[PDB]
C-alpha cells in the first residue's frame, strides 16, 4: 500500500520517529529493519534452556532525567524499582564500586571517613601533577592516585579500550571523582528502571499502531528504489550507517565492537548481583553479566542460571559497531559525510538520525530525546505544513 | 648455569634446532618460551570432561614426502594409520570432497564417468577465459565452472579470507583441480600419520635430552640482555615474530587469525567425521572438528563429544598470528626486517628461524626441513668449527 514517511531501522530513535508520525499525525510509516528482529540493540529475548530474559547487544539499563522521556516511554511499559549497581573483581576479592568510602575501606584495609578519604586521596594524587600529565595514564594517577589508578583502573582500561593507557591522550579524562560517602548507585538520574515486560515487548508497543508496517530481514538499499518510485513524495528517516550510506566515499568510520559469550550454569546463582566488572589482566572479560538479577521480581528457576561473558575489541568491517572511536581522522571523516547529508536531505528528503545515522554513542533516553526533537522541530511541520526540512 | 644455545620459541623449528644442538654437538641448550606450555602451535591437551586429545590451536594432521623429516620426526614418536579425508556440508546436505567424481555426481544428480565429468567441467567452465579473468571470483569460475564455483568456493572463501572473491587478485589461484576419479584422500603425500600418544608428548620427547632447559612463561625480551651477558658467545635462533624483534620499527606485518569455539556435547557422535567444511553464508564458523575420530584407536567414552568451531579474522596486534596476509605493503615490510635480521645476525650472533620468525606460513614437517637445513648448513658449523653465521 501507500506510505507517508520511510524510517530505516527499528531501535529506539526509529521507533519513535515512526511511532509520533503514526499517532500524531495520522500518517503511514513503513519501517525497513534488516534483522530478524525489531528493536535495533536493545532487542532481548528469552534464552532456552532457563526461560531468563537476555539482552542480546549487551546490558541495557534504563535511566533519564528527562521528565517528557519518562512520561513518553510509560504509555509503552511499566518499570520496575530496580536500580543499578556494579561490583569489580580485583586479585580475588570483589570490591564495592565505583570508587567510594566502600571501596577505599576495602582497599586500604580500615575504615575511612569522608575528611580523611579525601586527604588519603590528595596525598596520593599529588604524585602527579594533571597539568604535567602527558597522557591518560599519568592524569588518571593525578586525579586518584597511583594505587587506586593500577588496582582498579589501569587494566580494566587496557581491555575496554584495547590500548595501553599510556598511548591515550590526557585529554579523553575530564575528571575523575571519588565519591566522599558510601553511595554506591551506579546512575545518578532522576528515574530508573527496567521494563516489566522487558524490552522487546516494549519496542513492540512502539510499533503497534495499525498505520505502522514493520518488514524484518529488509535492507533499505535492496528496495529503496522501487520504495521511493512508489511514494516519492515520502522523506526518510534513515538510521542506519553514515558512510554506509554514501558507499563508504570518503572512507570508513572507525567503531569499536563487543563479543559476548553466553552460558548456562548448573547452579542457581554464579555471582549474586548482575554485573560483575573484572579489572585484572589474568582475564580477557571486562565483565560478566548474570541476567536473573536485572529481574528479582520475576520467577526464575532455581538451579540453572545464565551468564554472559563481555569483551571489547576494534570493529572490522562486519563487526556490529557500538562505540564510535573518534580520532581526528574520524571527525574529519564524518565532516564530510554530514555535508553529504545536508545536501541529501535538502535534494532527496532524506533525514539522518540515531546511533548509526550520525556517528555518536546514544543511552536510549538520549536516542529517544533525538527522536522527539527530530520530529517536533523538523519532521511534523513538514508533514503537517509543508515546512522545508532544511535547518 | 652454562648455555651454548639460545632457542627463542618452542614450536617444531625450536625444539628441532635445540634438539639437534644437544644430540649432536653435545651443546648446552635454553629454549625461552612465553607461553606457559611448550610445543608452539602443535601444542594439544585433553579435555577435561571427556579425556578427549584436543588440538588446541586448530586441526593439525601430520604429512610429508620428505624420507629424511619421517626418519626425524619417528625417533620422537610412533604414528597412526590416519589419512584424512574432509567432507563439505553445503545447502542441508553433505558432499564428497575435494572436488571430484564423488561430488559432481552427488551435486549434479546423476553418475558422471572420468569422461563425462571432464566434458561438464569443460563446458562450464567456458564461461570465462582463463586470461580474461578479472579477479579471484572469475578466475575460479574460468576453472570449474559457475555452478561449483558459486556452491562450494564463493562463500567458503568470502569467510576464510573475510573478503568478497571479486577483490581478490585473479594472481592467488594457480590451478584449481577437479580430480577426475573418486579418489578423495585429501593430502596426496607419501607419509602420512598422527602422533600416537599425542602431539605433546612427541613435542616433550623432542626437548627430552639433559643438555636441553625448557623455561616457559618467560619472554626473551625480559630476559636476554641478563642471559646473554652470562653466555657472550653464545648464538641465538630466535623464532617469535620478526617485526617486534625490531621494535616495528619498518610497521607491523599482516596476519591472518582463527577463532575456536569449544563444545562438548551430550552425544557420543556429532558428524561421524573429523572435519566438515561449511561452505554456505547462513553459518558464520567455517569448519567444525571433531577430536575423537582423529583417534579412533582410542577407547574415548560413548556419550559424549567434543567439537571445536573454527572462524577466520583479520588479526588485532594482539591475536594469534596465523597465516601472513602477504600484500604488497607487507612484502615491503618485510624485505626491510630481512635487511635488519642479516646486519643483527652479522653483528649479534642471532638466527631468525620458522614461521613467526620469517613470516610465513608452515606446515610442521616444512618446519622441521627448514630447522634441519639450518642446523646443517649454518648454525652446526659455527658450533663446531667456527664458521661464519654469514651466509
Ligand atoms: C552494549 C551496548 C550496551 C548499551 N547499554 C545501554 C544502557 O545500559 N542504557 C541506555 O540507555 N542505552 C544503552 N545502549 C544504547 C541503546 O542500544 C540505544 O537504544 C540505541 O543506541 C538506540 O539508538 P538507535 O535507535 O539510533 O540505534 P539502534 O538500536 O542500533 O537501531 C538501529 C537499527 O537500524 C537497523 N539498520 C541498520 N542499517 C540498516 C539498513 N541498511 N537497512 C535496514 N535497517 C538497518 C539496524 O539493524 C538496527 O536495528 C547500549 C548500546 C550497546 C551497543
Ligand atoms: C590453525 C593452524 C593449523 C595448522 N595445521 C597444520 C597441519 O594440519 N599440518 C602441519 O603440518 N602444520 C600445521 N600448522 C603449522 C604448525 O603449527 C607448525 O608446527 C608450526 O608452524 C611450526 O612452526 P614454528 O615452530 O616456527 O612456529 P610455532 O609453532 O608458532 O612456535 C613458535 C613459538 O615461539 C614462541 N614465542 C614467540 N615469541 C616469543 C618470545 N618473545 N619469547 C619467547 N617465546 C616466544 C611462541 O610462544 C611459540 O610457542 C598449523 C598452524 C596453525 C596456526
Ligand atoms: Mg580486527
Amino acid at each position: 500500500g501507500n506510505f507517508d514517511l520511510f524510517v530505516v531501522g527499528s531501535g529506539f530513535f526509529g521507533l519513535t520517529i515512526a511511532e509520533r508520525a503514526a499517532t500524531q499525525l495520522g500518517k503511514r510509516v513503513l519501517v525497513i529493519e534488516r534483522r530478524p528482529h525489531i528493536g535495533g540493540n536493545a532487542y532481548s529475548e528469552p534464552e532456552p534452556e532457563t526461560g531468563i530474559e537476555v539482552h542480546k547487544y549487551g546490558a541495557h539499563l534504563f535511566h533519564t532525567s528527562n521528565k517528557r522521556v519518562w512520561d513518553y516511554v510509560r504509555q509503552f511499559t511499566d518499570f520496575t524499582g530496580y536500580q543499578h549497581r556494579v561490583f569489580a573483581m580485583h586479585n580475588g576479592q570483589a570490591y564495592q564500586f565505583p570508587m567510594g568510602l566502600g571501596l577505599v575501606s576495602q582497599f586500604f584495609g580500615r575504615y575511612f571517613s569522608p575528611d580523611e578519604a579525601r586527604a588519603l586521596i590528595a596525598e596520593q594524587a599529588s604524585e602527579i601533577d594533571t597539568k604535567d600529565a602527558k597522557n591518560f595514564e599519568e592524569k588518571a594517577i593525578s586525579l586518584v592516585g597511583r594505587p587506586l589508578y593500577e588496582a582498579f583502573i589501569k587494566h580494566y582500561t587496557a581491555k575496554q579500550w584495547q590500548t595501553d593507557p599510556k598511548d591515550l591522550p590526557a585529554s579523553n579524562i575530564t575528571r575523575l571523582p571519588v565519591r566522599y560517602t558510601f553511595d554506591n548507585r551506579y546512575f545518578n538520574d532522576t528515574y530508573e528502571g527496567l521494563p516489566v515486560e522487558g524490552y522487546t515487548k516494549w519496542l513492540e508497543n512502539m510499533a503497534a499502531d495499525e498505520r505502522i508496517e514493520v518488514r524484518l530481514d529488509t535492507d533499505w538499499f535492496d528496495v529503496r528504489d522501487d520504495l521511493r518510485a512508489a511514494n516519492p513524495d515520502a522523506p526518510v528517516v534513515y538510521t542506519g550507517p553514515l558512510d554506509r550510506y554514501f558507499d563508504y566515499a570518503e572512507g570508513r568510520l572507525g567503531w569499536r565492537t563487543l563479543d559476548f559469550e553466553l552460558e548456562v550454569l548448573e547452579t542457581g546463582d554464579f555471582q549474586g548481583t548482575p554485573v560483575m566488572n573484572y579489572n585484572d589482566l589474568d582475564v580477557p572479560y571486562t565483565r560478566i553479566h548474570e541476567f536473573r538479577h536485572f529481574h528479582p521480581e520475576r520467577t526464575y528457576p532455581t538451579d540453572k542460571t545464565v551468564i554472559m561473558r563481555e569483551y571489547s575489541r576494534f570493529a572490522d568491517n562486519d563487526d556490529e559497531p557500538y562505540y564510535p572511536i573518534n580520532t581526528e581522522a574520524d571527525r574529519a571523516v564524518l565532516a564530510a559525510y554530514r555535508a553529504r547529508a545536508k545536501a541529501e536531505t535538502a535534494s532527496a528528503k532524506v533525514l539522518f538520525g540515531g546511533r548509526l545515522g550520525t556517528y555518536q554513542y546514544l543511552d536510549m533516553h538520549m536516542a529517544i530525546a533525538s527522536a522527539l526533537s527530530m520530529f517536533d522541530n523538523v519532521l511534523a511541520p513538514h508533514l503537517s505544513e509543508g515546512a522545508s526540512l532544511v535547518t
